[PDB]
């Protein structure tokens, strides 16, 4: 059974809610972006009408075989009217193609359902600028102070340096990334762009890949892994022994792997700056862990909330727990009373 906080009140429609059978009542079925725990239970045998972004709807038909005419996808930045209520979709600077949904109902009260997302400052001029927020449902996945961690710009930066400097050392090393869902793309096509490489990984990801409307992106990537310096591997691989067993396939073209894990958080992010890192080194084998985050730090959190002033905020992340519901309430009450909402 369907839980409140994926029921959008006074409409016929559900968020990220496919994995509780029909739900009674919903008449359309929205999508904020292809993440596992938010799509589970879609497959080709859905048959209600599905909205979301485009990037989402070619992900819908071609991974997961949905069949196109229960696919409605819908553009950025643009009122739409669906089922006789105004929505609108907004990047959310998560995965790409996550979404927020803004809904205006039909008695006057606006509700904005964030999905996944990284708050950012730009969003205080998106078409959030122009009216008032009476409900927010909130990814609050880092809603703790303790989570700090740096910019994606940042990341990036160091990123580059350490692979650009290592391979012109050791022309003969191999940079391997970890993925085992979209979303952090930027990681390993940076580190690709600056050694000259295309990405190059297997059949199944290229796929993937391919539905992103990414520009260019049939010069960033390819299956031929012969032709590639820079490899994806799944997450999983990204260890010692498993990292051992891929350079034996390379046919002793390489001598020396350099891996990234691009992890959320850690708790390594409350003492050392990144800056600072090191990585974990058996032999001829080194694997780095990188904070690039697709999720609001507690600080952008609220200044986000804090410039939206929602008369009510429900939680979508972290509400199993007592602890946690208590904890996201104190910290919702502190801002409310600093910013004098
Ligand atoms: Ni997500």
């Amino acid at each position: 059974t369907c839980p409140f906080y994926k029921k959008i009140p006074g409409t016929g429609f559900t968020v990220d809610a496919f994995q509780y059978g029909v739900v009674e009542g919903c008449t359309a079925y929205f999508l904020t972006h292809f993440h596992s725990d938010h799509y589970a239970g879609l497959s080709k045998h859905f048959t209600f009408p599905v909205y979301c972004s485009e990037i989402t709807g070619n992900l819908l038909k071609n991974k997961l075989h949905v069949q196109e005419q229960y696919i409605h996808p819908l553009p950025l930045d643009t009122e739409c009217i669906v089922n006789g209520v105004k929505v609108v979709l907004l990047d959310a600077n998560h995965c790409p193609g996550a979404v927020m949904i803004l809904f205006y109902l039909p008695n006057g009260t606006v509700i904005l359902h964030t999905g996944d997302f990284r708050a950012d400052p730009s969003m205080e001029r998106s078409l959030l600028a122009d009216q008032k927020v009476h409900m927010l449902y909130l990814d609050t996945t880092y809603c703790s102070p303790e989570y700090t961690f740096p910019s994606q710009q940042e990341v990036i930066r160091f990123a580059i340096n350490t692979a650009f400097e290592a391979v012109t050392l050791n022309p003969h090393a191999l940079v391997v990334c970890g993925t085992y869902s979209i979303g952090k793309e930027k990681v390993f096509l940076a580190i690709a762009d600056v050694l000259g490489s295309k990405v190059g990984m297997s059949q199944e990801k290229y796929k993937t890949l391919q539905c992103l409307n990414i520009p260019e992106i049939n010069s960033l990537i390819t299956t031929d892994m012969c032709s590639s310096l820079v490899h994806l591997l799944p997450m999983m691989q990204i260890n010692f022994k498993g990292l051992q067993s891929h350079l034996k396939k390379c046919g002793g073209k390489y001598n020396q792997i350099l891996a990234f894990r691009p992890t959320g958080w850690t708790h390594s992010n409350k003492f050392t700056r990144i800056a600072d890192v090191i990585p974990q080194t058996k032999g001829n084998i080194s694997i780095y862990g990188i904070p690039y985050s697709e999720h609001s730090s507690y600080l952008e959190m609220k200044r986000f909330v804090q410039w939206l002033k929602p008369q009510k905020i429900i939680p979508t992340v972290n509400v199993g727990t007592w602890k946690s519901r208590s904890t996201m309430e104190k910290y919702f009450r502190e801002w409310k009373l600093e910013a004098g909402y």
